[PDB]
């Protein structure tokens, strides 16, 4: 093929979330029997049934057995087959079994996207696949230069952000990219002026990414459990980096991963600090903060572009009886969100 002329950085990026195998070694992550369940007979109705079902084991769970929850839980692995060979398979009876699957469901959603985009389309050896795969995520990704300023900003972000809880690592950024998805801007013109801007962190594995590229960060679906997820079906950000690093999902058998930097539109923040599953926000009201014991320091809030930036080290945020060690952020229409960043990251674990 003519080989490429993108830049080295990008097209090892398009290789890291195209990857087929790291698709599969995802799926048995989760336990997913691939003789049963192989990755290119994956397909949204299945996903979106098993996700009612789990809704029914929710129901089951909110309201108290263990022989009328069985059913529940079999019908569940009816529909995503698990491998436990010979088995009976472990009960789903918990808020913690709900959580796990949803999670599961979630990144099967997610790893669908991808790999639809690499089986639809067409064939053309004459062509890089780099640059072909590219294409698929309708989306512009540029290198950020290491002496530009926005580089600075971003990796004082990375720096001064790190939770002393989540000291079993540390993190280099590798590379910088900023990122423009089509058409993302136009939704956002609404909320392009709205205070309470904040430029903030979402994790995710890598497996997550080119569904996330292609589409945008979601909400979950109807079908799915709103008790999954502790302030119901949103999209989750973080002001701390490691705080959304560990949803990378990275270890010692793969320390790479992916993280984002969006801009997100927070308005007028409904303040919890304890596990509230809401489908809708109450009238007035924008977005969900979770109330972190620590937060950055609202004294060192600094602009890039006109958003907000809470890149200032961790001190108390003066709450009392939270849930939470940092703060959260949860917004309940897509709409509202700008993706500005992504960082691949090198995790240094020291254990
Ligand atoms: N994705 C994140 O970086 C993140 C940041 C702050 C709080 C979060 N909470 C969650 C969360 O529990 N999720 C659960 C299932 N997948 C969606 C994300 N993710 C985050």
């Amino acid at each position: 093929h003519m080989k490429s002329k993108l830049p080295k950085p990008v097209q090892d990026l398009i290789k890291m979330i195209f990857d087929v195998e790291s698709m599969k070694k995802a799926m048995v992550e989760y336990e997913i029997d691939l003789q049963k369940m192989p990755l290119g007979k994956l397909s949204k109705r299945q996903i979106q049934a098993a996700y009612s079902i789990l809704s029914e084991v929710q129901q089951a769970v909110s309201q108290g057995s263990d022989s009328q929850i069985l059913d529940l839980s079999n019908r569940f692995y009816t529909l995503i087959p698990h491998d436990f060979g010979m088995k009976k398979p472990p009960l789903l009876n918990n808020a913690d079994s709900v959580q796990a699957k949803a999670e599961m469901l979630d990144n099967l959603l997610d790893i669908e996207v991808a790999y639809s985009l690499l089986r639809g389309g067409s064939d053309d050896s004459s062509k890089d696949p780099i640059d072909v795969n590219y294409e698929k995520l309708k989306t512009d990704i540029k290198v950020v230069d290491r002496d530009s300023e926005e580089a600075e900003i971003i990796r004082k972000y990375v720096k001064n952000t790190h939770a002393t809880t989540h000291n079993a690592y540390d993190l280099e950024v590798i590379d910088i990219f900023k990122i423009e998805r089509e058409g993302e801007c136009q939704r956002y013109k609404p909320f392009k002026q709205l205070h309470n801007r904040r430029l903030l962190w979402h994790g995710s594995r890598t497996t997550n990414f080119a569904g996330i590229l292609s589409q945008g960060l979601r909400i979950a679906p109807p079908e799915a459990p709103v008790t999954g997820y502790m302030f119901g079906k949103g999209i989750y950000f973080a002001d701390m980096v490691s705080k959304s690093a560990n949803y990378c999902h990275t270890s010692q058998g793969d320390p790479i991963g992916l993280i984002l930097l969006g801009e997100v539109a927070l308005g007028n923040m409904y303040e919890l600090k304890h596990a509230s599953h809401i489908s809708k926000l109450p009238k007035g009201k924008h977005s969900v903060k979770g109330l972190g014991k620590t937060t950055p320091d609202p004294s060192a809030n600094i602009s890039l572009d006109g958003v907000d930036v809470p890149l200032g080290t961790g001190i108390s945020s003066g709450v009392n009886d939270t849930s939470l060690l940092y703060n959260e952020y949860i917004v309940y229409d897509i709409a509202q969100v700008n993706l500005k960043y992504l960082l691949k990251l090198k995790f240094n674990f020291k254990t």
